[PDB]
């Protein structure tokens, strides 16, 4: 008889509410006027001393998380609003309608949304409270709210029912408040520099040259197959061709791939493009922006993190290293020239066995170089640091470096062994761009001719920048799971087995109480 | 020999660029330092008198739209930056490298992105200009830019190649700058009131109870079918259940339906939910917000529009009318009670023939009432005005009015005979909500049990609000087509017929020149 006690509680709770309404009480009043929020309440009335009572009449509202009474004429309620608590001392003598007092104080169930109107006070016990002249049920709770706290970790139950989690684990709200703080920070930073915030299509008739697997859908009237975007890059660049010199979008991208702690099916990034700027400029901008964020969080530009503690030093400037130069620094000496040549490869392999003791197949120069960099220096790069001037071997769609050969003009910002952002001195040569697109298409086995036309019409020298929003929030909230900063992460639909098991344990809880 | 002259121009233009590079000139320099934008230039150096020359040395960059010379030693260029123009007086005697002067002034093609460094001046003709000490090609244009202006209307060619449109019709940029101004206005308005800006899923495993046809896609690893969102409502409401009292999202919604001047496949709306507020509150908020926007646009809260002119009066308060009361005002007398009853219907039909001379089948009370309101009073409602208290007949998922029967607590804001926004005193009764969802499911022939659970856990009295961003921008830019405020609207892929025809006419243009 799976989940019997919870169905019983639900049924009886519905009965309670209907009887409450039959007695002439509306369980769902249309409007209650809240004059003050409990954080505001606390801010204003904290100066009250013990047993002192204000003359003011205020009204507050929130969720009842605690209901306990030392008397039938004296009840104490923990009312929760904006993740903050205020006690409600329901004292009968101070309650105007002495008839409503009984029915109300009897009806109130833990989890109910209630309003109260009365006098601020600080009790003799020191507890800041409100003494109600009147009060009412604003919305009844028809289930048993889990204890506080509940589900730690047990990410499943948490992220299934985010609405319960936010209630029993209110600390979690701190994360999401941080995340919005982040996007505002970037918006401001860019807006104040003349950037136009735009919106580009999420649906495209062209799949995109990137190897990433896309979500595929269908438009009925046009009878055509369409694809969800992997990045806004092309459209934004078209905007820079069109005369809008500085654009950015903070948008939702979609990858039809796996789900792990650093990957959600749909995620959020910021891209911007800025005419007449290069990756150096973007480097200083990145320093500036991230610095501002961290100082907003703390006051200083040094943040504290776990592993107990440690400090990430966001102080400008960030350290910066050259790719192949760091590889050669730790190797012992240089890599043979033509890096994409055979001698360079046979060289690299010798270090692949000497050092890494790890590598993979196919053994292209790019991939051995990538694994080499991957566990030789990429781990670890804990402090914020720019890795710059990647080879053409690694960078197919980038612009060649202006001084030293076989390198390109990019960087990837590493923090805590992870990539957070990246930038480019964008390739604006339309002939080379065409070659690269046709080559890309060939390796993947239609190409974006609209975009090619656009930059054939002259694309200004431009700086490009991309930031992972979810991952930056992850890094700044000090969490190791991306679902911790996404409100409703994508969940594998729970079938009957774990559904039954879950509801079963939920009832096993109630049994753990009643016996 | 379709499009021969344009292929010829492209080919020869590529030749030109390669020869330019063979002579030791880089057509795509990596970095040019712009010290000043031409709007800034104009702002700073406009006080210059005729034939007066500044001592300053500044550098500017933009797109050449005009190149004409009265001499081989004196050339005049219109350089365009941020939809603003600055003349470049290339005077040989003032140019340092007298060898680069010849090759440069010969190489420059209309459409090229160029940089210049030199002295601000105002010529004897009154034209504010810059006299270059040096200059260079920053990016060569490999096609013939259309004349200015071009494609008016001919929306097809315009919206296909938005990057050309923005160039030859720079006025159009004014629209998009307005649109962003709009979203900032709402964000600010809400942010300053404690709203948390959030992001909710675009992909759902549940289709949604609304009759609107959704885009359908597939997640591979989970092997499940997913649906693009019709609205964020449910998730946001779950957030209000979870203790976050004021939330909003400005997001991309998707409807797999037709494409016309007021409908794009993907569009943008703003939704917010606000605990302990009702639709009256939301009405005043709407007045406030829209007022602020219009005053940002003008200075006063009265805006001027076409049909030549007319004024929309956004001055607070907006007029407000009751639905059935306006219907009865224009009818002559009241509608029989039980509005969803037979007598009321047989009544309504008599006015449907008396007045409208138009109606449709099936003839439900809701639909005859809807057409009646539709051409009897809905047209016209030109000044901003709230139509309130719709019947339950019209409002399935709303909360009942608190005083007068058979009405609900909503409004729809009408401006220029159109619906711009809407709000509700949200239904928070979980039992009724369940009934309505099951009924909805039945009419449509799975239901969102997660959401039902959420509000069964007690949903506070809440105000709900929705605004159409694209349509509000439409209304404020004074445009009758939604593509005028969407950067890359969805286009039916042009097959070979109109492609050939287009390219053909494009060459017919060049022929119109050379002969
Ligand atoms: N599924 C996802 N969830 C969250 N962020 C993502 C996701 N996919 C990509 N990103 C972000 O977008 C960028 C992806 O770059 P990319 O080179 O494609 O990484 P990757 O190949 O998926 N390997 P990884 O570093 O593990 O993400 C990074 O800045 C990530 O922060
Ligand atoms: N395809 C679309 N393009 C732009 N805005 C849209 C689109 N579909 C809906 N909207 C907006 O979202 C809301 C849609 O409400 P709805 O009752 O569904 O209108 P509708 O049934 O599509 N008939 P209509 O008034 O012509 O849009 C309005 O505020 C519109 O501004």
């Amino acid at each position: 008889h799976h989940h019997m006690l919870s169905k019983q509680l639900f049924l009886n709770r519905c009965k309670d509410v209907e009887e409450y309404q039959k007695a002439g009480h509306n369980p769902w009043p249309h409007k209650f006027n809240v004059s003050i929020t409990v954080p505001e309440f606390i801010a204003k009335y904290s100066g009250l001393e013990k047993s002192q009572v204000s003359d003011d009449i205020v009204s507050v509202a929130g969720r009842v998380l605690s209901k306990r009474s030392s008397s039938s004429a004296l009840m104490f309620i923990d009312l929760h609003d904006s993740q903050t608590k205020l006690q409600i001392m329901l004292n009968k003598s101070a309650y105007e309608n002495k008839e409503d007092f009984v029915s109300l104080t009897k009806m109130i169930y833990r989890g109910d949304i209630c309003g109260f109107t009365g006098h601020p006070t600080r009790t003799k016990t020191g507890e800041l409270s409100l003494i109600p002249i009147s009060g009412m049920i604003l919305s009844p709770c028809l289930h048993m709210l889990p204890s506080m706290h509940y589900g730690l970790g047990d990410q499943e139950t948490r992220f299934r029912k985010r609405y319960l989690d936010l209630i029993v684990n209110p600390e979690s709200v701190k994360n999401f408040v941080l995340r919005t703080k982040v996007v505002k920070a970037v918006r401001k930073y860019l807006d104040d520099k003349g950037f136009l915030e735009v919106e580009t299509p999420i649906l495209n008739t062209i799949p995109g040259g990137a190897t990433a697997r896309p979500f595929i859908t269908h438009h009925n009237q046009l009878d055509i197959q369409m694809y969800m975007r992997i990045a806004p890059e092309l459209y934004l660049k078209e905007l820079v061709v069109g005369g809008i010199n500085r654009v950015y979008e903070i948008g939702r991208l979609f990858r039809n791939e796996g789900i792990d702690q650093t990957h959600n099916p749909e995620f959020t990034t910021c891209e911007f493009y800025m005419a007449y700027a290069d990756y150096n400029d973007i480097m200083k901008m990145t320093e500036e922006l991230l610095g501002n964020m961290v100082k907003d969080i703390t006051g200083g530009s040094t943040k504290l993190e776990i592993k107990k503690k440690m400090v990430l030093d966001f102080t400008a400037p960030f350290k910066r290293i050259s790719y192949v130069h760091a590889l050669e620094e730790k190797f012992g000496e240089k890599i043979p020239r033509p890096l994409d040549g055979p001698e360079a490869l046979t060289f690299l392999k010798k270090q692949a066995i000497r050092f890494n003791a790890i590598c993979a197949e196919p053994q292209t120069t790019a991939r051995v170089m990538d694994k080499l960099f991957g566990d030789l220096i990429e781990v670890d790069l804990v402090q914020p640091t720019f890795v710059c001037d990647q080879p053409q071997l690694m960078s197919p769609l980038a612009k060649y470096h202006r001084s030293e050969p076989e390198l390109t003009e990019r960087f990837e910002l590493f923090i805590l062994k992870r990539e957070i952002a990246n930038a480019y001195t964008e390739l604006n040569n339309p002939i080379v761009q065409r070659s690269n697109f046709e080559q890309q298409a060939k390796d993947k086995a239609l190409v974006d001719e609209v975009f090619l036309d656009a930059i054939e019409h002259a694309f200004p020298p431009t700086g490009g920048w991309g930031l992972g929003i979810d991952r930056l929030a992850m890094l700044l909230a000090d969490v190791d799971n991306i679902k911790e900063v996404i409100l409703f992460p994508t969940m594998r639909p729970e079938d009957e087995l774990e559904k039954k098991a879950r509801e079963a344990k939920e009832d096993a809880m109630v049994a753990q109480e009643k016996a």
